[PDB]
């Protein structure tokens, strides 16, 4: 599913993402936008390390979910990577929360550092009623 901007903003708010671990909804929106364009079935294979990024937040198989084909990978979110390709984002959100409970917080995603950190992210939630 490819979410529309405000549709996603309200979906994330209902899932408890607003201010989760000090991260605003606008930041989560900026992350999803740059990671997948709000597409829950986005996938990106990394030929270099044989891992794959899954879903709306492009969560990596080496550490977060199990896809059975990433060498020596772990599964910290304890989900099959398929759970991160569902139209319903509840599981992807639970896993994103788990990701940020790590040392780096929202900085875990390099794209957030590239396109969201120290940027004006207000635009992502403007007019969404969140």
């Amino acid at each position: 599913k490819v979410f529309e901007r405000c549709e996603l903003a309200r979906t994330l708010k209902r899932l408890g993402m607003d201010g989760y671990a000090g991260i605003s909804l606008a930041n989560w929106m900026c992350l999803a936008k740059w990671e997948s364009g709000y597409n829950t079935r986005a996938t990106n294979y990394n030929a270099g390390d044989r891992s794959t990024d899954y879903g709306i937040f492009q969560i990596n198989s080496r550490y977060w979910c199990n896809d059975g084909k990433t060498p020596g990978a772990v599964n910290a979110c304890h989900l099959s990577c398929s759970a991160l390709l569902q139209d319903n984002i509840a599981d992807a959100v639970a896993c994103a929360k788990r990701v940020v409970r790590d040392p780096q917080g929202i900085r875990a995603w390099v794209a957030w550092r590239n396109r969201c950190q120290n940027r004006d992210v207000r635009q992502y939630v403007q007019g969404c009623g969140v």
